[PDB]
Parts: C-alpha cells; sequence; structure tokens
C-alpha cells in the first residue's frame, strides 16, 4: 500500500497530459485516482504507464563474434547474459515485452515470474 | 633426354660448391656427371638438388577466418585451395614435402602422382 504523488499524469487513452494526481496501489492494482499510508514524492515528474516493446530478443545480442559463438557456446551462457539484458531492459522503463524468437526466453520468463531474477513481463514465442 | 650445362654445382654430400658440370637425364634419373641431345643453358647459375620440406600442411592456410570456416566449409573447397598451394610450393624449388596432418593431402598426393595437378612429391601422414 503506497500513495503516489506526481505533478503531471499522461492519460494514455486520451493522449493528453493532465495535472496533479494521487495514485493508490494495494494488492498490485490501481485502486484510486484522486485528482487535485506510504508516500512517494514525484511532484516534479510526469506520470506514465509502463512501456511495452513488442519486438525483442532477450536471449542474445549482436557482436562481431555472433556468427561463431553458436558452435562453441551453450544456452546456459546465453541465459547468464540474458540476466543482465533483462535487468537493463526493465530499468529503462519497459515493464513488458513480446519476445519473437529464441529458446532461452520461455525459461527467463519462468525465472522472472518466480522472482529469481529481475525483468519485465515476458510474452515469449519460442522457436520461430 | 636433356643435357644440363650449369656453371657451379653444389655437392650435397660434401657441402662444397664445385665448378662447371654437365648432367645428362634420361628416363627421369641422373645418368652422367661429366665434369669440365636437348640442351638447357644454365652456365650463369648454381646447380642444386631439389629441396625437401619435412613439415608442411598443404590442406589449408592460416587466416583471420580459420576458426569459423570449419563449421561452414567442406574438404572440397580446401582441395581447390590446395591446388594453388601445391603449385606455389613446387615453383619455389621444393620438389618433395612431408605432410604432417590433414585428410586432404593423401588425395592431393594421388592427384599429383596421376598428373592431374602440379605439385611436389608428397609423403602424407593422414590424420594425426
Amino acid at each position: 500500500p503506497v500513495a503516489l504523488h506526481c505533478g503531471k499524469l499522461f492519460d494514455a487513452r486520451s493522449g493528453r497530459v493532465l495535472g496533479p494526481h494521487t495514485v493508490v496501489v494495494r494488492d498490485g492494482r490501481i485502486d484510486q485516482l484522486i485528482s487535485g499510508l506510504a508516500a512517494v514524492d514525484l511532484r516534479n515528474r510526469t506520470c506514465l504507464p509502463g512501456w511495452t516493446d513488442l519486438h525483442v530478443h532477450l536471449g542474445g545480442e549482436s557482436s562481431p563474434q555472433s556468427y561463431s559463438e553458436g558452435f562453441r557456446l551453450d544456452p546456459i551462457d546465453f541465459a547468464y547474459r540474458s540476466v543482465g539484458y533483462a535487468e537493463r531492459t526493465l530499468l529503462a522503463g519497459f515493464t513488458s515485452v513480446r519476445d519473437l524468437g529464441g529458446e532461452v526466453s520461455p525459461h527467463l520468463r519462468d525465472a522472472v515470474n518466480q522472482g529469481l531474477v529481475k525483468g519485465p513481463r515476458i510474452f515469449a514465442a519460442g522457436k520461430s
């Protein structure tokens, strides 16, 4: 249970930035939206919903060695890299993603959902 | 049947350079060694026996891509490269070599012995 006090709120449905608002969060959902208990001071910030990236591949990253590591590395090493990838993605403001390829992301999604590692909400495609 | 006239001859057994000599070749062997018919004029040159390299790998060559081509290429491409490798080795003065690794060299040796391609006399080790 935390109350959020922020100076401006962006209304996604309308596409307009409103004024001061107070957001009350209990049980992980939004309960009240008073316009005009733990408290977080965001009165010098703009309120937005979390962003969704609909096309990512959290199981790897492009590099000059990307076309030779496949024959020498295992998916476990790629999972160890994906831990940092997912943390960096979450900390940039993206609370959900849609993964469109790769067989490490269904496992990363399970690990994130169980709380073992930090990351966004993953919708995984598995093998293309 | 060709007679060779060269100004100086290197005697491998003794290790000394001698004077003018005439070498008569019939049937692929040395028959006469007159000291002091087709003719080749080498009177401004030094006569030596063909050289032997006891450690070569005619089936490949080092390159920045040598650690990734193995998973993408076939031995046929390496044979096509070995054709030029063997020609260049023969033209540098090495009439025989000892190949100490590689499974393309037993086939290159057969091809050279049958006269299909140019190269030195190959003693191949096969797989190490």
